[PDB]
């Protein structure tokens, strides 16, 4: 047996197990109004969850976290507590980096100041120099490790409903025929003939257009941004 019963719960439950995405997402959304026992339920996927090979998309999981992570239910918060202290998304570095905060930052929903950070993380990982200049050299983007660019990316899918991330927006500029201008369209980083000013004209919450945000500087030109898209932590 898959998982433990709950009956006006009993089909949520199955879709949430079973569905596709937008099935799974559906089901957990309506568990999390269904009161104590909506919330065991999704305790209950987490732990099973685990299990399935292979990896199902990041904000499954991470979306289930989420609601549970906004439950008012002492039972709920001591299950977090217990098994969860720094999240569900593995937080590797091959550099010493904390991600813990961007992934508290992620998960309720501050997703400015998650921005922020991110691109603080990115200088930090670059080194001193970098991380005093407050910008990096496309060269040393190039340079980034692989498991920091997907812990990075990883929280970033994971908290955005598969909406944000880099490897969002390398999937759309290379469906945009590697275009940049029709990226800057397609991802809403126009306003007219201007960039957008930030951060008061860009959008903070997953009403965003995919690919929408971490935000990449392009005052000082593309390289950046095409060293991060192009880098091998999307095709290790």
């Amino acid at each position: 047996p898959e998982f433990m019963v709950t009956p006006a719960l009993a089909d949520l439950q199955e879709q949430l197990y079973n569905g596709n995405e937008k099935s799974q997402l559906a089901a957990m959304s309506t568990l999390s109004t269904a009161g104590t026992e909506g919330y065991h339920l999704l305790q209950e996927f987490l732990k099973d969850s685990a299990t399935f090979s292979p990896p199902p998309a990041p904000w499954i999981r991470g979306q289930a976290y989420r609601l549970l992570f906004h439950s008012p239910e002492a039972s709920v918060q001591a299950f977090l507590q217990q098994h969860y202290p720094q999240g569900v998304i593995p937080l590797r570095s091959d550099r010493g980096v904390d991600y813990q905060e961007l992934a508290k930052l992620l998960v309720a929903e501050k997703f400015e100041a998650a921005d922020r950070l991110t691109t603080q993380k990115l200088c930090e990982l670059a080194g001193p120099l970098a991380q005093k200049r407050r910008w990096l050299y496309f060269t040393e983007v190039e340079q980034l490790p692989i498991p920091d660019l997907q812990t990075i990316d990883q929280l970033w899918l994971a908290f955005s409903l598969g909406r944000f991330g880099y490897s969002v927006q390398r999937q759309l500029w290379l469906g945009c025929g590697q275009n940049w201008d029709r990226l800057w369209e397609k991802i809403g980083w126009r306003q007219g003939k201007r960039w957008p000013r930030y951060p008061n004209e860009f959008i903070w919450d997953l009403s965003a257009p995919r690919g929408h945000l971490p935000l990449t500087n392009q005052l000082r030109g593309v390289q950046v941004l095409n060293a991060l898209l192009n880098h091998p932590a999307w095709t290790a």
